[PDB]
Parts: structure tokens; sequence; C-alpha cells
């Protein structure tokens, strides 16, 4: 129902250190992650989506069909593998990442001209907000 396609620049990044720690990211890699302001480059065609999380350090690429469970390789983040499903919730995207960590996933939606992303694991919540450059 919504088209997320765009290059979205980060404006807000709350509790990211707390989220990476809950994934057992070691202290040096958390130190550099503090420098980063990852952007979202998204291309979508219907239920097919590529979400490229771009940073000067390391990118993370997601490439998926909404509603199709897939083996997600989170190499670069915590190098785990998850059984992951992205689903439509109205205009919102809900992601459940099944694996070692409880309650791992995220929610993505657009409010106005703002891309919103909440990342969760073990009850830690990271809030990110992005905007296209007008």
């Amino acid at each position: 129902p919504v088209d997320f396609t765009g290059y979205w620049k980060m404006l807000v990044n709350e509790n990211f250190e707390e989220y990476l720690r809950a994934l057992d990211v070691n202290v040096a890699l958390r130190k550099i992650a503090n420098l980063l302001k990852p952007d979202k480059e998204i291309v979508q065609d219907g239920d097919h989506m590529i979400i490229r999380t771009l940073s000067t350090f390391r990118n993370y690429i997601m490439d998926f069909q909404v509603g199709k469970e897939f083996e997600e390789d989170l190499t670069g983040i915590d190098d785990r593998k998850c059984m992951t499903t992205v689903s439509w919730d109205g205009d919102k995207l809900q992601c459940v990442q099944k694996g070692e960590k409880e309650g791992r996933g995220w929610t993505q939606w657009i409010e106005g001209d703002e891309l919103h992303l909440e990342m969760r694991v073990e009850g830690v919540v990271c809030k990110q907000v992005f905007k296209k450059v007008q």
C-alpha cells in the first residue's frame, strides 16, 4: 500500500549502543558504531523490497519478498542467522527475526515525510528516523 523507495538520510538514532550490546557486539565495534549515521536506500516493487543500510563502515543489505520467510544472514552486524519474515501491517512493515535472541525484529513505517524504524531485541528498543533530502 505504501512505497518506501527512496534514499533516506538519518536524523534520529536513539539507543543504538544499547541495541548492539544486547546482540553481544564487542566493545571496539560498538565504539565505531557510535560514529555512524547509517542511511536507508530502499527500492520497492510491490511486495519485493531491497533495503540497503549504508554506512561509511559497513553496509547491511536486506532483499526479500514480503510474507516469505527466509534465512537471514546478519554477517556484519552480529553474524548470526535468523528465520525472518517481513509482513504487512496495514501501511507498516513488521519484521520478526527468529533465532537466538528473544523478541528480535523491527517495525518500519512512514509518517508524513519521515521514515520511522524501531529495532527491537530482548526488550531493548532503538528508534531511528530518516528523511529524504528535499
